[PDB]
């Protein structure tokens, strides 16, 4: 028998621990790392040359079944067919609503496995990486495997070493980006798991007002490309999602011209990590390397 309490407050109780997992993507690869396979994912998964998307993290893509391949698409005749017992995602609200999980088939896909959800909503990274090992346990993943132990010691280590890099450069001036073709948008760190937890740690964020974030109900600004410029930085962090143009491929000339960008001082983020502790550690050493080597430009 398997019983899980998820975020949103509800247990799912089934005779047996489910044999036939489908998840969004990015738990998907979550799981993988604790040596938990999936059946089914919804979700980014591969990339135009078929090669696996940054959420499917070391999923053996071939071997799962895709039931959709951008967010907020999931063929519900293909997800029956794979006798689904359990439906497993994140959650981005108060609500609980299941991320990428399509609105227009939520009910008929709710009929057919019951779902388990963890949130990544206005906490710290560490509590669904903390909540993700439950469940992984709960499934029967061996927890004291040496690679599962090695991934929370490297994490605790790239944490302190992200820690002692923001102490060491408290000028260095941090911005969480995302590229779209109508819109630069500018997160704050409130909301954000990955970014509450860098802050947490010592990070000097550019913080967009409250006012600013208001038509979000307080997660991003949205800007202008001419207006890109709105708020010096010295590391630019850009979000690495399908649904995003990636740095290499911004043409406009704003961004272009910005002291950050001029100096080579942006990298990824991942606004939706990989809630395993493996995938991360490069998340919190990537951060550090940035700030560590940065030049004040902004
Ligand atoms: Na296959
Ligand atoms: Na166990
Ligand atoms: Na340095």
């Amino acid at each position: 028998p398997w019983s899980f309490k998820d975020d949103r407050g509800t247990t799912v109780k089934l005779d047996k621990v489910p044999a036939n997992i489908v998840a969004f993507t990015g738990v998907a690869a979550a799981l993988f790392d604790y040596g938990v396979e999936v059946k089914g994912v919804f979700g980014p998964t591969t990339t135009k040359d078929g090669k696996p998307d940054v959420q499917a993290g070391d999923l053996d893509v071939d071997k799962v079944t895709v039931l959709g391949n951008e967010w907020g698409k999931l063929n519900v005749e293909k997800y029956a067919s794979l006798a689904p017992e359990v439906l497993i995602t994140t959650t981005f609200d108060t609500a609980g609503t299941l991320w990428s999980v399509p609105e227009e088939s939520k009910d008929k896909v709710a009929k057919l496995a019951p779902s388990v959800a963890i949130s990544v909503f206005d906490r710290q990274l560490t509590q669904p990486l903390q909540r993700m090992w439950e469940l992984a346990e709960s499934l029967g993943a061996d927890m004291k495997a040496k690679k599962v132990t090695d991934a929370k010691a490297a994490f605790d280590k790239a944490a302190a070493r992200l820690r002692a890099a923001a102490k060491a450069k408290p000028e260095i001036r941090v911005l969480a980006g995302s590229a779209s073709p109508d819109l630069f948008y500018v997160s704050g760190t409130n909301l954000s798991v990955d970014l509450e937890y860098f802050k947490a740690l010592g990070v000097n964020f550019v913080e967009p007002s409250e006012d600013a974030k208001k038509a979000t109900g307080g997660w991003f600004e949205s800007l202008s490309w001419e207006n890109v410029d709105k708020y010096p930085a010295d590391v630019i962090i850009m979000d690495d999602r399908a649904s995003t143009i990636q740095p290499a491929d911004i043409t406009e000339g704003t961004w272009k011209q910005l002291p950050a960008v001029k100096a080579g001082q942006v990298i990824a983020r991942s606004p939706e990590p990989i809630l395993s502790y493996d995938k991360c550690t490069p998340l919190l050493d990537n951060l550090a390397e940035a700030i560590e080597n940065a030049k004040k430009v902004g």
